[PDB]
């Protein structure tokens, strides 16, 4: 539950880039001290998929930025409406 | 030092408040798994008494937003160049 507080902040922090279009799926886990967390976001399906890795990279970036625990996180984007 | 992030978060938020010149003072302590703070803002000596007010309220709720453990935080203002 001091998880869960974790998963709240990188769904937030997620959701306030540019692009995302909702925290599809958010699978983190603790190594150690350190977070490792896997994440699908939601995506404009008429955005090109140059765009979709942006967005990506964004999230990455905004999230590791906001969560200093974090040392691993993928990002991966699907078209949703 | 679980402390010291969660101490940087605080100034961090506050000092994304308008208004907000720096953290002068923050003091944070454990009651339990609650963190009770206090702390100091500098503010425009020029601002009024009461947009000084105005500037901590919203320096409280943009921090308690943030960091949900807060269950206590007093937040004082003093004129800074
Ligand atoms: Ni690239
Ligand atoms: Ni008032």
């Amino acid at each position: 539950s001091h998880m869960e507080a974790v998963q709240n902040r990188i769904v937030e922090a997620a959701e306030r880039v540019p692009g995302v279009r909702g925290v599809i799926h958010l699978r983190a886990r603790y190594v150690g001290q350190d977070i490792w967390a896997d994440m699908i976001i939601g995506v404009d399906p008429e955005n090109t998929v140059e765009q979709a890795h942006e967005i990506c990279e964004a999230v990455q970036a905004a999230v590791c930025g906001k969560i200093r625990r974090i040392e691993s996180l993928h990002v991966s984007a699907e078209a949703r409406e």
